[PDB]
């Protein structure tokens, strides 16, 4: 029987992993392929966490600019927002400010942040560095960690330490 019900919004750049990173974390499956999200797609998934059972329904936002509207009806609801960019596309991580402002302007005020810096198996491409996106996230007081959808790397943490951080302040 479930302790808590929270609700998350994955969102970022197109391209960057959401839809990946909530198919290994809800089905625990991986596609190399690339479709696009049309407006926002919902999973759940049940976590325990401290000896509390989390139900967790899940949101992942299309991150191309045609949906955007639409995509901010649902930041409102969110106990945790997870902005994503692409370890290997500056430009994603350039966009993270952005993301930072539809936060702003659409969440509620006492929402929760994580930064994830995903598709960190791609080390060879790699052109984000891990200190700069770190120190950044530090200068903000929004937790960071890389993930790989690809290698399952950090999925179960990235979801795991969103909720704790929710329920700490509930
Ligand atoms: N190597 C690697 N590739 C990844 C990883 N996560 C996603 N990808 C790849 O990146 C591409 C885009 O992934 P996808 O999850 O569809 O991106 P999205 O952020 O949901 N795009 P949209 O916002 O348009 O729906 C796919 O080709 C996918 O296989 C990762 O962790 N590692
Ligand atoms: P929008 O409000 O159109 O929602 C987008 C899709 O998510 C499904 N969905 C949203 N909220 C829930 C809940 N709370 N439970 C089950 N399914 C949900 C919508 O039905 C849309 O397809
Ligand atoms: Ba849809
Ligand atoms: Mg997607």
């Amino acid at each position: 029987e479930y302790d808590y019900l929270f609700k998350l919004l994955l969102i970022g750049d197109s391209g960057v992993g959401k839809s990946c990173l909530l198919l290994r974390f809800a089905d625990d499956t991986y596609t190399e392929s690339y479709i696009s999200t049309i407006g926002v797609d919902f999973k759940i998934r049940t976590i325990e966490l401290d000896g509390k059972t989390i139900k967790l329904q899940i949101w992942d936002t299309a991150g191309q600019e045609r949906f955007r509207t639409i995509t901010s009806s649902y930041y409102r609801g969110a106990h945790g927002i997870i902005v994503v960019y692409d370890v290997t596309d500056q430009e994603s991580y350039a966009n993270v400010k952005q993301w930072l402002q539809e936060i702003d302007r659409y969440a509620s005020e006492n929402v929760n942040k994580l930064l994830v810096g995903n598709k960190s198996d791609l080390t060879t491409k790699k052109v984000v560095d891990n200190t700069t996106a770190k120190e950044f996230a530090d200068s903000l007081g929004i937790p960071f960690l890389e993930t790989s959808a690809k290698n399952a790397t950090n999925v179960e943490q990235a979801f795991m330490t969103m909720a704790a951080e929710i329920k700490k302040r509930m």
